């Protein structure tokens, strides 16, 4: 009953072109605001029990209350069939951006100081979520969005295959904790320092557990500072408990950036 303040009236929403397509489609849209003005949004669609539907609205109400510059907001949900409504980020996801920087007509070559700042943004957003015991469960550069001022925010968390982002302990069992998000953040850092390489070249998805079980990890990128590799490497320690917290990671990266 009380969790209806997360619901948006359908006729305040206009749906346009598809941005992306398995168990959902994401579309551009316009949302009319209490302001009277209209905002550009991205809309992701997704039993029929009353117990299961309240569990969704609660989670959504939770996410709508998140307010941090490095965490994307949930604007609300429309129910026709549920659709979650997020602000549209014109500059798109960090992974594509990273690939474009390696091509003419894309952003310029991204210097080290900018790549590190991206990692600090993501660490902060992750620290914010972790502080609220909210597991992300799908961190990767493709899920880090660029705001119009070029700050990075984490996205596509909560509300419920990317094998190469999944921590060893989570491959082995049905186990996902904050330390698994930390593993994923290391992979995301590696994606950023490689300017968008797919993790583990030469390793196939189905080989990933055997490969990790043998103690192999993502290799240091060619010209990336030893200090930076040490930080990402600590994210993949076999024992989840030996991995640093996000608060620890975030300060390590700030101090590294500050040193340059
Ligand atoms: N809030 C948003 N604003 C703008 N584009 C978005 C937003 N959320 C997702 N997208 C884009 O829509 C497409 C589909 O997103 P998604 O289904 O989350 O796929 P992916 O697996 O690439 O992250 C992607 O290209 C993604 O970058
Ligand atoms: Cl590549
Ligand atoms: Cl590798
Ligand atoms: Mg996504």
């Amino acid at each position: 009953n009380k969790l209806e303040d997360v619901v948006i009236d359908r006729n305040l929403l206009i749906l346009g072109k598809i941005l992306g397509e398995e168990f959902g489609s994401v579309m551009e849209g316009n949302l009319k605001q209490e302001d009277g003005t209209s905002l550009k949004v991205a809309v992701k669609t997704m039993n029929s029990s009353q117990r299961e539907i309240e569990e969704f609205l609660s989670e959504a109400a939770c996410m709508k209350d998140f307010s941090h510059p490095n965490v994307i907001r949930l604007l609300g949900v429309c129910i026709e069939k549920p659709m979650v409504i997020l602000p549209f980020m014109k500059y798109g996801d960090l992974h594509t951006y990273l690939l474009y920087s390696r091509l003419e007509t894309g952003p310029k070559h991204i210097p080290l100081q900018t790549l590190l700042k991206f990692m600090v943004d993501i660490a902060l957003g992750m620290e914010y979520l972790s502080n609220r015991n909210f597991l992300h469960r799908d961190l990767a550069a493709r899920n880090c969005m660029l705001r119009d001022d070029m700050t990075v925010c984490v996205a596509d968390f909560g509300l419920s295959m990317p094998v190469k982002w999944i921590a060893i302990e989570s491959l082995a069992d049905r186990v996902y904790t904050s330390k698994s998000d930390v593993w994923a953040f290391g992979v995301t850092m590696w994606e950023i320092a490689t300017r968008g390489m797919t993790p583990y070249p030469g390793v196939q998805n189905h080989e990933m557990y055997d490969y990790l079980l043998h103690g192999h990890r993502l290799k240091q990128p060619e010209d990336c500072l030893d200090e930076l590799y040490e930080i990402m490497y600590s994210c993949w320690r076999t024992d989840p408990l030996d991995r640093p917290t996000f608060s620890v990671l975030r300060l390590q990266l700030e101090k590294l950036l500050e040193s340059l």
